[PDB]
């Protein structure tokens, strides 16, 4: 809608207070005009028709429990946007400041979130396995990263190419979590997963195996479930990226860590200049090698670490 840019305040899913960019025109809307062509957050009203209604509020104060997921979806999309602009000089997911749109209160008891090709979508969780999924910044940044991947490498969402797609979303979700820097970790979804159990998460990048995901290529899933294990085999790439950044010795193979920012640079470059819709793990290894070479030189420590990290997870 057309209006003046304004600033509201609310409480997010975890009870934390934050400012949000809104637009005023009779009502206050969750429309942030400060970022590209704007960030727009919608109410799906417990149904599955999308997007639903542009979120409208009477007083620009968002402290109702019904408001919390919208507050986080709107705010964390702004954070993710800032990451791509400030760190990789990328304007929104298409690189040309596309409007970023998200719907919350999708369905009833829906324990997931997704990018539907055009927008982000967040369930409320059933209150047991999940609370409202937009509560996790790794989750938001994971979903928005799919839009990024889909406009750039266009990794097809099955088998190894799908695993790569899912891993890139875990990687940049995590890197965005660390960018916002609020007890960040190498875990995925800890903030919105199982409110009754502390310390757990949906997936782990530092220890994929913790949750039964492969941390080495010899252990890859080869069946047909999960589109050929796109959320399972991502663990092999997640561990590679964890190693690249943090270092370690994994199955006897030592890796000298190069830190988070360099991991991001290498993987952003691979994603945007070398990956294709059909790339498999082996081609991912080359893309990352070629990226690090470009960025730091063929004799660098960086290129050396990319090689050992992929050696370590069994990817040749
Ligand atoms: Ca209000
Ligand atoms: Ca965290
Ligand atoms: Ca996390
Ligand atoms: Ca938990
Ligand atoms: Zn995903």
């Amino acid at each position: 809608i057309t209006g003046t840019s304004t600033v509201g305040v609310g409480r997010g899913v975890l009870g934390d207070q934050k400012n949000i960019n809104t637009t005023y025109s009779t009502y206050y809307y969750l429309q942030d005009n400060t970022r590209g062509n704007g960030i727009f957050t919608y109410d799906a009203k417990y149904r599955t028709t999308l997007p639903g209604s542009l979120w409208a509020d009477a007083d620009n104060q968002f402290f109702a429990s019904y408001d919390a997921p919208a507050v986080d979806a709107h705010y964390y999309a702004g954070v993710t946007y800032d990451y791509y602009k400030n760190v990789h000089n990328r304007l929104s997911y298409d690189g040309n400041n596309a409007a970023i749109r998200s719907s919350v209160h999708y369905s009833q008891g829906y324990n997931n979130a997704f990018w539907n090709g055009s927008q982000m979508v967040y369930g409320d969780g059933d209150g047991q396995t999940f609370i409202p999924l937009s509560g996790g910044i790794d989750v938001v940044a994971h979903e928005l990263t799919h839009a990024v991947t889909d406009y750039t490498a266009g990794l097809i969402y099955q088998n190894e190419s799908g695993a790569i797609n899912e891993a890139i979303s875990d990687i940049f979700g995590t890197l965005v979590e660390f960018y916002a820097n609020k007890n960040p970790d190498w875990e995925i979804g800890e903030d919105v997963y199982t409110p009754g159990i502390s310390g757990d998460s949906l997936r782990s990048m530092s220890d994929p195996a913790k949750y039964g995901d492969p941390d080495h290529y010899s252990k890859r899933y080869t069946g047909t479930q999960d589109n050929g294990g796109v959320h399972i085999n991502s663990g092999i790439i997640n561990k590679a990226a964890y190693l690249i950044s943090q270092g370690g010795t994994h199955y006897g193979v030592s890796v000298v860590g190069i830190g988070r920012d360099k991991l991001g640079k290498i993987f952003y470059r691979a994603l945007t200049q070398y990956l294709t819709p059909t790339s498999n793990f082996s081609q991912l290894r080359a893309a990352a090698v070629q990226s690090a070479t470009d960025l730091y030189g063929s004799t660098s420590q960086e290129v050396a670490s990319v090689k050992q990290a992929f050696d370590a997870v069994g990817v040749k």
